[PDB]
């Protein structure tokens, strides 16, 4: 069968309702059920943003079993036709981060947020989904078609809960890429003038497309506001991006070129890990390259300076040697992950091991003076995958980088699967930089932060360490704990640990001083 | 003593809220109550936005009264430090046509909508009033001064209340004119395109201050904001705010703006003073009338409206002037009417109608004379004059000079003001591509007498054969409401049927009369 759709947006006092009307072909009049939108994306109850929701020509509705449910009676041949309005709370959902984000000049909705769950979600279906009446001067964009106002997608209701629908009038920008289309969208309030965006957003997606060597026939890129948070979810022809009012330029480019990389490196790049081993064996790779190549491309495109590019390798030795798995080898991190304790330290271990070891084998290709480098390679890993459904075997994967005089196979089995310390050639970041001996601190911060947090009661405070330095002491009514956590986004180093007992305790995590290699100016 | 303001945009998800923080001293330290702004525009109960109220570096703050007041402890020097943050609600808020207009990306509050009120309304204070830690990339504007950031008035609180400040980050756009600055902002969902918005304004604001070729003031602002259902605006020394919805029409702005802003020039600084006794409506035809003739000749001249929309408007002038029951009412009779708290729509729009086709018919008259003579002409040289007396003349004075013109002002004010006699229009007053032509217009007849129908609750005055009756309305029949009913109201449309909920019933027909005849412009 089919399913038509019709979306109008209609803009409000504060927020774009979506007056949705669908018509599709039932068997015959036996009343059947159906259910209204629930968000894949986290927002809990999406029923109740569901202003009304009536029948068109005929069709009758009636009250179902809960708030989520309707009850319709389908005409004598079979057509049911319904009519909801979708009010979204832009107050409320400035919580969810990936929830329904609307506005006075702009609407963006997820698939799951605004579809309808009738029958079987994993039944196929031909939808048709259009965009109606449209606010003058605005602009559309669907992640199903490069035209909002019609598309044509046969899937299940499955397929489409990741897909999107948009529009806006707060920024646009439209550029072509290799004769293909990519267009910009950004509504909400951003420190970052609207031009400032298009041209850093059209820099890293030409940068992007240029690697590679033609793609997407359409590409939508959709900046939209919420608080607290700078994140993004990637699909096939659209990126979305949630990013709060003071993001700074690079947050804001380091995210861009991050998340949209991922659609090549692992997205047509992946090494297959041997029978009965885990994804994450390759996670130095799939994210720690990602990350290197998405600082090096925002270094090519004149967006980062080259300065804040040494802080920031500078920054993965700090935060890999405060890392307390940094020695475990391979049998250890995967028998975490069977064991389920499985933290933020151990999310982070594999960026910052495989962003070192990039930024490393960068450095002995391009010693060679043949011309090579990390980023030829990994053009010649690409296009050989590509016969190969994007994948490769782990040896034909360091077959190549032998072949281009990089021991590539002997770098993963001593840093990853034996966990031995990786050393960086000094010479990666230019010769104007050089790496210095520094002493950093350790994090040490006199307590056991788990075993506390775990019984809410102060436990094991090492006598003399910073957390008794402070007058702390053990078994004391843990209350709060604030810039506590070592490897979560926001942690900060300049910033004192602060803990609350009954009564405000700060104090700097002082431990071991350590020396690191950090890569200093000239 | 001296008042000193500093606020705060936070912006929000929904809205911009206001942290204001207040530094005053009081006369003593015993306690004292302060009360939350209330609205001067409009807004019922605006205390409720007030989200907090606390006291600062060491001053405390109780509960009192009421919840618009509370109770105060200064500092035993008397120091009294005060910090409230204002959160609007934008939704609510729409509704109210000249509340405060907040949302995601601006903010514009009137004086009274974030001042506290503190002792006499009439004492005069020193108010210090800066914008801090405001969002990158907005730009603000006050009408206290020039520079957002920071203003001072010497100024009492009842004068303060109509002044303005706000900001926003959807819209800039500045220019120059003979030296002095003009700001324009806009903020909202508009269909009109900015550029479209800003080139307009920059043609209407350059052409009135060309007119009168005076000094302007050094800084203007203009602020539009968004509000459905409405398109208003407040006129201020400094600053014109405009309240208009999203779907607003080109020309619908383009005559506002010119309009509104001319009554800076006249009657602001070109009165014409009526003699002893007489109602200031007197001269509501040459204040109001004029102003939308000029207001028209001016959106002509800067090419935002064709020579063809004109004739329409004159046209529509026309049509409503002929509709309008007090049409040939003499001037006791339309002063007879103001002092009854008669004044409807019609008697209100009645000397706009009037001025306006005396203007078009002075202008053809005074430029038939050959002797370069017109009506932009009379006025500049009335504003001149007016300059020596205070922007006021004489009704005497007034017209000497239209009669040193060739103009026979005087006889024409007390023959279709003080008479009511009927206005006739010089054929030739829209040039020689525009003909009148004898069309018939249906009058307005409701069949039914509205305004007794209104004062009742029943159906009053039925006429029996007239287009309600035969639409099925009768005498005595519970009113309920009623659409598309207002005549002279902006926004009657003579293409849409009369729409009368009655008992509940909804009855819709024409209000078609008796035909009319009229000589309205065609194209040749
Ligand atoms: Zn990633
Ligand atoms: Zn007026």
């Amino acid at each position: 069968g089919d399913i038509h759709y019709r979306v109008k947006p209609v803009p409000a006092a504060d927020r774009t309702d979506l007056r949705v009307t669908v018509q599709f072909q039932a068997p015959d009049a036996t009343p059947l059920t159906v259910r209204l939108p629930e968000d894949c994306y986290g927002t809990p109850d999406l029923h109740q943003y569901v202003r009304s929701f009536q029948g068109m020509d005929g069709v009758k509705v009636s009250a179902g079993g809960d708030a989520r449910e309707r009850k319709v009676f389908p005409r004598p041949d079979g057509r049911v036709s319904l009519r909801y309005v979708l009010s979204f709370d832009p107050r409320g959902l400035d919580g969810v981060s990936f929830g329904p984000n609307v506005g006075p000049g702009h609407f963006h909705v997820a698939g799951c947020q605004w579809l309808l769950r009738l029958g079987d979600a994993e039944a196929r279906r031909r939808y048709v989904i259009q965009v109606e009446d449209a606010p003058a001067g605005w602009k559309l964009y669907s992640s199903l078609g490069g035209d909002a106002l019609r598309t044509e997608t046969t899937a299940s209701y499955e397929d489409l809960t990741s897909s999107a629908l948009g529009g806006g009038s707060g920024g646009f920008h439209r550029f072509e890429v290799r004769g293909k289309s990519v267009s910009l969208f950004v509504d909400g309030a951003f420190d970052v003038p609207r031009q400032q965006l298009f041209t850093a957003l059209e820099r890293i997606i030409t940068s992007q497309r240029e690697w590679f060597q033609d793609g997407p026939d359409y590409f939508h890129v959709a900046l939209r506001p919420r608080s607290g948070i700078i994140a993004g979810v990637a699909l096939d022809h659209a990126f979305i991006c949630f990013a709060k009012r003071e993001s700074r330029p690079t947050e804001l480019h380091l995210l861009f070129a991050h998340e949209m990389f991922h659609a090549w490196l692992p997205g047509k790049l992946r090494i297959e890990p041997p029978k009965g081993e885990p994804e994450l064996r390759h996670e130095w790779f799939s994210e720690g390259f990602t990350e290197y190549f998405a600082r090096r491309l925002l270094v090519d495109a004149r967006l980062l300076p080259e300065e804040a590019l040494a802080e920031l390798f500078n920054q993965d030795l700090i935060n890999l040697a405060d890392n307390p798995h940094r020695a475990e080898t391979y049998e250890q991190v995967v028998k975490a992950s069977r064991m389920q304790a499985y933290t933020s330290a151990y999310k982070k271990l594999a960026y910052y091991r495989g962003a070192l070891m990039a930024l490393d084998w960068d450095a002995r290709l391009r010693a060679q003076g043949s011309g090579a480098s990390l980023g030829k390679l990994l053009r010649e890993l690409h296009a050989l995958a590509a016969g190969r459904g994007g994948e490769l075997s782990e040896d034909a994967f360091f077959d190549v980088l032998a072949a281009h005089g990089l021991e590539g196979r002997g770098d993963f089995e001593r840093h990853i699967l034996r966990g031995e310390p990786i050393t960086v050639a000094p010479e990666a970041l230019g010769p104007a930089f050089v790496p210095r001996a520094r002493d950093v601190a350790s994090f040490d911060p006199g307590l056991s932060l788990e075993q506390t947090f775990k019984a809410r009661v102060l436990k094991g405070v090492i006598p003399g360490g910073p957390a008794y330095e402070a007058g702390l002491r053990e078994g004391m009514k843990w209350v709060s704990a604030r810039n506590s956590s070592r490897f979560v986004n926001g942690w900060r180093a300049d910033l004192p640990l602060e803990i609350i007992v009954e009564r405000r305790f700060a104090f700097f995590p002082r431990g071991p001083v350590r020396t690191l290699m950090l890569f200093q100016p000239r």
